[PDB]
């Protein structure tokens, strides 16, 4: 099954403020929709209270080893084994995040869709970083800049095919 990570960060790699994310970017969330619908979601408590509602057209799984944490619309995997199992038909997995959610999945990836925000904002939290000792682009574009997504970004991917 593919693993892949799917993040949106500053030119400073922040994707995230208190809890909150640095930004509000409309239609970065469209290609976010797109490119996921039909595909489980895994994020941590953290990402979820964030987001604060499941996501439409896509098994939401939330990562936590709290044996007794439950919300509504949502499955959650108590481990990295267990969100395997959940999804051992599933075709590809998305990583929705939290820094720590990254972390967890790290050993497995083989997938990366990157968003970077040229702009650097104020917050804490930063993705995880990897390789220029990998991996491979495998696709770029440019996305739209408004009134609302006032931000020169550029969706990303890549592949570790080794
Ligand atoms: C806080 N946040 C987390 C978030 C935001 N942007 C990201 N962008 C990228 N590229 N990657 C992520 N991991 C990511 N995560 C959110 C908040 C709301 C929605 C949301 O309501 N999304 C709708 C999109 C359209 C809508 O707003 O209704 C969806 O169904 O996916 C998504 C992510």
């Amino acid at each position: 099954m593919i693993v892949s990570f799917m993040v949106a960060m500053d030119e400073n790699r922040v994707i995230g403020k208190d809890n909150n994310l640095p930004w509000r970017l409309p239609s970065e969330l469209q290609y976010v929709k797109k490119t996921t619908m039909g595909h489980p979601l895994i994020m941590g408590r953290k990402n979820y209270e964030a987001i604060g509602r499941p996501l439409p057209g896509r098994r939401n799984i939330i990562v936590t080893r709290n044996e007794g944490y439950h919300v509504e619309g949502c499955e959650v995997a108590h481990s990295v084994e267990e969100v395997f199992e959940l999804c051992k038909n599933e075709e590809e997995i998305f990583i929705f995040g939290g820094a720590q959610i990254y972390d967890l999945f790290l050993p497995y990836v083989d997938k990366l869709y990157i968003t970077k925000i040229h702009h650097a904002f104020e917050g804490d939290t930063f993705f995880p970083e990897m390789d220029m000792t990998n991996w491979k682009e495998v696709f770029v574009e440019k996305g739209l800049t408004d009134e609302k997504n006032p931000y020169t970004y550029y969706y990303h991917v890549y592949e570790k095919q080794q």
